[PDB]
């Protein structure tokens, strides 16, 4: 039932971490797809068809 | 076989054409539709398509 030594202790110089270093990036390849509007540049030659 | 009485004479007064008059005229179509070569006359608007 007992046994009347036990304790809890600090062990300091232990951080984790801090100020939370993003690195993420987003790819979104469909919607770089999805911009099917578009619009073409001419040149009209005279006297050709 | 024979019998005495049979002569040929002249009737004048009796002309029948002279200066040959010309009224024809060719109509021609089919070479009227052999002419498939052609070519058009274009204009190109500005910023159009």
């Amino acid at each position: 039932t007992y046994l009347d030594n036990l304790s809890i202790t600090e062990l300091n110089s232990t951080p984790e971490i801090l100020d939370e270093p993003e690195v993420k990036i987003p790819t979104d390849q469909e919607i770089m797809d999805a911009h099917k509007i578009y619009f073409a540049d001419l040149n009209f030659n005279p006297s050709t068809g």
